[PDB]
Formats: C-alpha cells, sequence, structure tokens
C-alpha cells in the first residue's frame, strides 16, 4: 500500500480529515486534480462550531486574529448569535483560499503527503484494502490503502464510483454572484429584500465587494456555464438602480437551492465526507462548516479501526451522528431559503417568525441549528446537560504556565479525561495510549468532578461531585476500545 | 335636521348585530339595515373563538344556546397543539352554526330596542362632517335615513368602505374551497381536514343524517364568480377518496379562497367598519367571525362614549389603532397555515422546523394566543403588571358572584377586592364606572383591577388609588 488512507480532494474537507488522520499517525495521501487551488473563494468565512474545531487543534492561531460577526438572521428574521455561549454568525473575511491554504501547511507540515493533477477514474474495495486509478500528467498508475476518502465536491467521482444515491431537491432557482473592484459599495451582509427579489453586498477588501442577486422573475437559466458579468450587473441595477458597470470585474459564479444528501456515508472501506456527501444552498457560516464537522467526525474513528482497537460499531458511529446533523443543516437551509426569497407569498410566514425570535428559547435554537452549537450525539442513557455536547473553551487553573485551557488540551487530538478524587485518573490508566488525564480546576462544569470527552470535542461522560469511576470503564470501552 | 337614529349599521350579520347590542347597552339609538328579507339559512361558521365564547358569557348572551360545548385540541397549519394551553383556551365552540349565532345575537338586540330593518340596501352614503345621509332602496321605492355615525358591518364586499373612499388592500386568492352539505351518505368524518394525494378533504358532522364535505386540489387554480355546481364537488370527493356522494341530498354548496386583504383605515370621519368589511382571509376554525365579534365589543362603548360627549380626546380613535393590528394578526396567521397546510412537498422543511419549534411552550401558548384571541394587550399605557391591557379573565367572587357577571351591563366596573381609597376616587366617574366590592393565580397581590367596559384591564392597584383619575379619564373621560 502507498499509505493506510487515501483522501480524494483537498478541499477544506480532505485537507482538515487529512490533519485529523496525520495527529492520529495514520499515513495518509491527498489526491486533487487541480494543478492549484481555486485561486477564487465561495466561502468568505465559516461557522462558530468550525472556529472551535480548528481552535481545538490550534490551527485557528495560524489565520493570525480570527474576529467573528455578531449579529445575523434565519431567513431573512434578524437574531442576536451571541444568545449562545461561543456563539456567533460566523468567522469574518477568512476566505476559503485561506482557509484550504492554512489546512494545507498543517496536514503537510504533521506529514500528510499532498499530490496535486490528480485525477481518481475508478476505485475498488475487495474488503481487506482499497485501490485507485489515478490519472496523471505522466501517464496512469494505481495506489492503494486499507481506506479510501470521497471528499470529492459535489459530483463526487468516489460517491457515483461506490454506487452510493444522492437523493434530494432538485434547483428551483439561481443566485449570481460578481466580484468588483472600485465600486465603493454601501455593504448588504445578510441581503436585503427588494421589489424584484433580493441583494446581499458583502466586502472582499479595502476596495472589493462581492455582489449577490436574487431575482424571482429569473429563471433557471439551465446552463453548466456561470452567467456574465454583464448580465449580473443588468440585474443589481433593476433590483437597486446601482451601475457597476465602471468596475473592475474579478470574479463572476452562481450556486442554486439542490439540496441532496448521500444516503450512506460508509460502503465497506469507502467513506464520503463534506460536499460528496451534502449539498445546499450555502448562507453565511451553512456549507463547508459542515464538512469541517464530518471531517472532526470521522478522522479519529477512521484511525482506531486501522489501529484495531476501534470498538464494535464505532466506525458506523459516522453514519448515524453525521447523517442526520448534516440532514438539519440541509433542512434548515431550505426552510431559510423559502422564508427569505419566496417572495410575498411567504411574507405572513417571514412575520409569524419574526414574532416567535421574541422568545430566548427560539432564538437559541436557531442560533443553535446555524452555528453547530446543539449537535448532542447519543452517547447513551444520562440526562447531565452536558452529555453528547461539544465541551465548552475554559480557562484551567492546573500545573502545566500555572494557565490553560480545555481546548488546548485537544491539540494532541486525543481522548481526554478532565478530573477538576482519583477515581477516574485511576480507571483510565487502561487507556493512556488513546486517553490523556489532565487535572487541571475549571457555569457547565458546575456539580461535576469529572468529564471524559471523545477526541472530537464531545462529552462521552460525566463524574457528577461525589461519584468517582461509576460509569467510566463503559464509557472508555465504547469510544476508545479495549483496557492494555 | 332630524336624524333617523344616533346610529345606522349596514349589516345584521353577527358583527353589525353584536355591535347593535353594545350600543344598546350604551342607550345608543340604533337601525340595523339588511338587504336580506331574512337571516341567511345556510350556516358559513360552525362555531368560534374562546374569545368569542367570553364576550357572548360577558353579556350573558350563552343562556338561550344552553351548554356551549369545546374543542380541546387542534392544529397550527397541521402542526397538532393542546389549545388548553391557555387559561381559558380552545379551538373554539363545538357544533353552533353560525345560524344560530345571528338568531341568538338578532334576539339580545332587536329585545335591547335596537331596529332591525330587512329588504333595505344601502346604494349612496354622504358624510357631511355633522352626520351621514344613507339611500336605501325597499321594495316601497327608495327613502334617505340620517344618523350620527355609519357603520359598515356589511360584509367582504362593503358598500360603506367604498363610498368611503377606504383601501382594501392585501393578496389576490390563489387557491379555492369548495364545500357541499349532504345528508344521507353515512361518510366517515376527517373533523382536522386530511392530506391526500392531489390536495385535502373534511367531512364534518352537521347532526344525525348531514355532514358537510369540504374540498381542495391542488389542480383546480382560480376558475370564476358563480360557487360550484354540486357535480362539479361530487367529482372533486371521488377524485381525491373515490368515495361516491352524488346519491346522496344535497342541501348546499359553496365556497372559499385565500383572498386575505384589511382595511387601511376602521375610521374616516362618521365612518366606521366592523366585522369583513374590515378584514377577510381563509376561515379556519373559530377564526373569521370570531374577530368582527372582538371589532364590535371594542367600538360599542367607545362610539357611544363620542355621541354622548363624553369620550376622552382620542378614545374612538383606539378602534382603528387597537383592532387594525390584532386583525392583522389573523390575516397574517391564517395566510401562514394556508401556506404551512397546503403548500406541498416545497414546504416541508418549514414544516419540520415549526415542528422542532413547539416542543417549546412558549411557542404553543404563542400560536394558541393568536389563534383564540386570549394574547390580546390593548396599549393602556405604563405598567408591567402582565394582566394590563389584557382581558379580565372569568373568576369567582364574594354573596358570591363572577367577573363576568358583573360585565352584562357593559359598563366599566372597578373591582375592588376591604379599602374605600378606589371608591372614593371613582365617584366622579359613578354615571359610567360600576364599584363591585368583592374578593377573588391571575389577581394575586392586587387590591383593586378597573376593566373597560369591553371587559380588557385599563388599570391595577397593588397592595391604593393610585393613577386611578388618570385611568377613568383616559377611557371614561371627565369626571362630573
Ligand atoms: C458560489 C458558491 C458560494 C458558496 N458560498 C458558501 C458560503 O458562503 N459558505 C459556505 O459555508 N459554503 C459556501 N459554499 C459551499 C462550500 O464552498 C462547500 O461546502 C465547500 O467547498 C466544501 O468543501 P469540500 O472540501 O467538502 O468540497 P470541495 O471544496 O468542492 O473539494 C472537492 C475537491 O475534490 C477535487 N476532486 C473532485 N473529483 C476529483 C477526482 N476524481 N480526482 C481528484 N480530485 C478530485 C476537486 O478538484 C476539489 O478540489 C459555496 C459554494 C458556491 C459554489
Ligand atoms: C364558505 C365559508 C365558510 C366559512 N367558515 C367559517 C368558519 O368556519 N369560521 C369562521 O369563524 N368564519 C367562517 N367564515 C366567515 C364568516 O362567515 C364571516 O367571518 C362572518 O359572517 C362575518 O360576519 P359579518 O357580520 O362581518 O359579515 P357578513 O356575515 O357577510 O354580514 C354582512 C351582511 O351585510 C349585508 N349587506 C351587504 N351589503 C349591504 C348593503 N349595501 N345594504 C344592506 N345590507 C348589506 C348582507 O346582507 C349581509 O347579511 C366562512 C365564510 C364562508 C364564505
Amino acid at each position: 500500500i502507498d499509505a493506510e488512507v487515501i483522501i480524494v480532494g483537498a478541499g477544506p474537507t480532505g485537507l482538515m480529515l487529512a490533519g485529523e488522520l496525520r495527529l492520529n499517525n495514520v499515513s495518509t495521501i491527498v489526491l486533487d486534480r487541480l494543478a492549484e487551488p481555486m485561486q477564487q473563494s465561495r466561502a468568505l468565512g465559516f461557522s462558530a462550531r468550525t472556529i472551535e474545531e480548528f481552535d481545538q487543534r490550534g490551527l485557528l492561531a495560524r489565520f493570525g486574529e480570527v474576529g467573528t460577526i455578531p449579529f445575523g438572521h434565519f431567513g431573512g428574521v434578524p437574531l442576536d448569535y451571541r444568545v449562545i455561549k461561543g456563539g456567533s454568525y460566523g468567522a469574518r473575511g477568512i476566505p476559503q483560499s485561506r482557509t484550504e491554504g492554512m489546512l494545507a501547511a498543517a496536514a503537510v507540515e504533521l506529514g500528510a503527503e499532498l499530490r496535486r493533477g490528480q485525477e481518481v477514474v475508478s476505485i475498488d474495495d475487495d474488503g481487506t484494502g482499497v485501490a485507485v486509478v489515478v490519472r496523471t500528467a505522466d501517464g496512469e498508475q494505481t495506489l492503494r490503502a486499507k481506506y479510501l476518502v470521497g471528499a470529492d465536491g459535489a459530483r463526487s467521482t468516489v460517491r457515483k464510483a461506490a454506487g452510493i444515491d444522492f437523493p434530494g431537491t432538485d434547483p428551483t432557482m439561481e443566485m449570481w454572484l460578481a466580484d468588483v473592484a472600485g465600486c465603493d459599495l454601501r455593504l448588504r451582509f445578510s441581503g436585503e429584500l427588494v421589489p424584484g427579489g433580493m441583494v446581499m453586498v458583502l466586502p472582499l477588501g479595502p476596495v472589493a465587494q462581492r455582489v449577490v442577486v436574487f431575482e424571482h422573475a429569473t429563471g433557471l437559466r439551465n446552463s453548466t456555464e456561470p452567467p456574465t458579468f454583464a448580465e449580473v450587473a443588468d440585474a443589481f441595477e433593476r433590483l437597486t438602480g446601482e451601475d457597476i458597470r465602471g468596475g473592475k470585474p474579478l470574479w463572476v459564479s452562481w450556486f442554486t437551492d439542490s439540496s441532496r444528501q448521500a444516503a450512506e456515508y460508509r460502503r465497506g472501506r469507502i467513506l464520503l465526507a463534506g460536499d460528496a456527501a451534502h449539498i445546499h444552498m450555502p448562507i453565511g457560516g451553512q456549507g463547508m462548516s459542515a464538512g469541517i464537522q464530518d471531517a472532526v467526525n470521522l478522522g479519529w474513528k477512521l484511525a482506531a479501526e486501522i489501529h484495531g482497537h476501534a470498538p464494535e460499531g464505532l466506525l458506523d458511529t459516522y453514519h448515524t451522528e453525521r447523517h442526520p446533523v448534516d440532514g438539519r443543516v440541509v433542512m434548515n437551509t431550505l426552510a431559510q431559503r423559502w422564508l427569505y426569497l419566496g417572495g410575498e407569498a411567504m411574507q405572513p410566514l417571514r412575520e409569524l417568525l419574526g414574532e416567535l425570535v421574541r422568545y430566548p428559547d427560539v432564538q437559541e435554537h436557531l442560533v443553535g441549528m446555524v452555528t453547530g452549537l446543539d449537535i448532542r450525539y447519543d452517547v447513551g442513557a444520562g440526562e447531565h446537560p452536558l452529555l453528547g455536547r461539544r465541551i465548552p473553551n475554559q480557562e484551567l487553573v492546573g500545573e502545566f504556565s500555572g494557565k490553560s485551557t480545555t481546548f488546548e488540551q485537544l491539540h494532541r487530538g486525543r481522548g481526554v479525561l478532565f478530573a477538576f478524587d482519583t477515581a477516574g485518573p485511576q480507571a483510565a490508566t487502561g487507556w493512556t495510549d488513546r486517553v490523556d488525564v489532565v487535572r487541571a480546576t475549571p457555569d457547565p462544569f458546575h456539580g461535576l468532578d469529572a468529564v471524559l470527552v471523545r477526541p472530537d470535542g464531545y462529552v462521552a461522560w460525566v463524574a457528577p461531585a461525589g461519584a468517582g469511576a461509576a460509569g467510566l470503564d463503559e464509557a472508555l470501552s465504547r469510544w476508545f476500545g479495549p483496557s492494555r
């Protein structure tokens, strides 16, 4: 074999999973047909949960200073995204090229091999390994790994070759974007309803803006080619009366509300993640972000599989955990698409939702969906609010400096038993090779003595104040496998 | 110039007749005109809202009806709800056809001295700023009638609204439902409404041998201004269910659309609007007639106080400012429900989202509040106590009485829960506000509640007479 894992696609999903696999000491090869990274950026940010999953690995610092957007919308209804702890509408002004730039740098630094101008054309799972035919410039070759991951986009070669179904809804509309320098346009970050449709203006840097247009009168073009700048500028003008034709065009692109999901995330030793497993209309943080969550869910599970300590069922929890969460992103984006872009027909449902966001528990629910901070995985019985949820980022007073954080302690990408009493640290000794013990004092941890976290950050087990390792052995064995 | 009465109401529908009752309770001379020779035989509505029950019970109008049964559960655009989440709440009154409502309202109104004149069509209106002249077409030729105020309670196509020049903005119809009342078929009942391939079907009970068949198909769109024929409906019911009702007795055929419009102004000078003349929307449950009844109960005491020369400056102008937004929320919520319930597969993501949101108590209560009329809160000025601007709940008093039993005269009431501070302050207001010394957890921590003649709380005393003179003057006018 050329590597224990081959990843098809060096977008954010593939490069993030490359990072997680190298943290696990899984030898990995990343393939991409593109000779060069895409120069233009589709996403301009990523979600609050995606901020936390970068920060969890110390990747967020590699951007430098990253600022967040406090306010946003759901289906055109304004919302303060600070109403859940750590919540925002997403990272501000981090273009997708910068994001892929950072994740490749981290993956190559950690030993992932990146090979560009390599198109996968055929895959073969025999049930002891996976083989891939790759078209280079030099000719054709055959690479081999224990597991193949398709992170290869909306038209996933791997998904098709694997025979997995991509069911959902058909495009009912398009939006067009033009990137234009020198127009000095007034921003419209959430978009803005106007007679005839909707306009967004997003910043790109001091002298360029992205204009985004939707028109009720348009009109699926039923083309595979982008609209022209002239066409986008005509749309912008009918919508706002503003003329961008004097500007310098930098890019033109488009997207639709085609909303699909892979019926299976895993067939044998073939796995799917990111846009290969789900497409939907992009809204602000939503699109790339769940691909990063997919990769962070998969990596440690695929690695425990390959290292032979995978408990019975662990790699099957990739599908049962991520399929329903990615489906909810698909659903919420479709609901917002109709609320926001459905014209006067849908005004009553916008006014109704506008009324309902007066209730805290409604603002928290909508912010939770969009940020990715509401994710709760099935980790068996127990009713502690923290159980099955993201571990939040908290200052930890311990030995270490004499100060650290909970997120600093996940850089290694290992399981972690935070001990806030020796009982838990003592039962964990079976699992030192897979779980780190951190003794430090941190409120979501209020009446708690210990928290066990899977390597993705999600709480597998707590100890209320008094209990020792009451449930810990069962917990350790479910997610990390047999004691040594 | 001699006037025929202080108020002429155009329309003897439930809105007109409720208004006539309220005006007579305020001793306003009232003529009600209707072009129809008798009340409509066929019943459009088969009930009314939890708040409409209360406003009938508020006047002792629920006694020749007997016992009013309620529906404990309902839906919001398909999504099931328990409507008892609010105290006093329900999906509305069970099995009371509109004909029975109109008979009861006509009874109380003519009893109380309102003059109801049938075969009288209003064809012309002139408001010269001192009164309003109405040209009436009768079988005995034409007459001119004159009043101080004219109220259009004259339905969806208000003669009065157009003659007053008042815009009726809103949405055009996008669909039609068809109904047919059929005796003898003994159909399976479909109370809530039931989605089937190609549309939706209701079958409601009318009595032992009669059932109402309601029909909508995504394929019919819009067609004309005539009703559909019984055959067009029976055909539709077979396309939707396969069942054949063509061997039953046709009793009635009709239809309604999702046309959703609201009068831009509830008042222009000496012309006011109420009920369907002020708002139409697709009828869902007790929604349609119910808001007209709340309109009448908001307006009556206000238009009386204006005519009798004691209105606070601005009192009658609160008819528009209170009722326009509230009736707005009915038009909005019912359109919302029409797109959730009947919007098809493209609306499934929104059905799923609202499915998720209703698991929160406060969104259940919000939706149940909207639909029942129990959420209504009027601007009554400063104060954060939860009762202010809301309906007074029906409570037991102490030999013993009810808060509602005290509202039958349709006057303001000072509910004094031992003190004589409030009742002394109200001495100047005794001609319009009645003092009830009686003891009644919604009133907990209160020594007194002041209530407008419509049942809405204008002021409360925490444990004396602190601002009662301000509240009395605002709602009931200058002291004697
Ligand atoms: C116009 C537009 C605007 C968008 N806006 C947003 C936004 O605002 N926010 C947001 O979160 N998301 C947005 N998205 C979506 C977002 O870009 C995606 O969710 C994200 O790119 C997913 O990354 P991925 O790595 O999963 O897939 P991709 O980034 O598509 O990566 C797939 C990679 O696989 C490679 N590949 C494919 N097939 C093969 C093969 N056979 N052999 C080798 N290599 C192969 C391709 O070269 C490509 O590099 C937008 C998309 C569009 C089109
Ligand atoms: C098929 C159907 C089903 C419905 N189902 C329900 C339901 O289930 N629940 C619900 O709450 N509501 C329902 N509604 C609506 C409900 O019937 C109305 O909201 C209610 O009748 C309005 O009362 P109103 O007094 O405001 O108007 P109307 O009842 O329309 O009364 C208006 C009156 O004015 C008279 N008039 C009009 N113009 C003139 C004129 N120029 N001169 C003299 N008289 C005039 C007419 O004769 C008429 O009697 C339904 C309506 C329809 C059509």
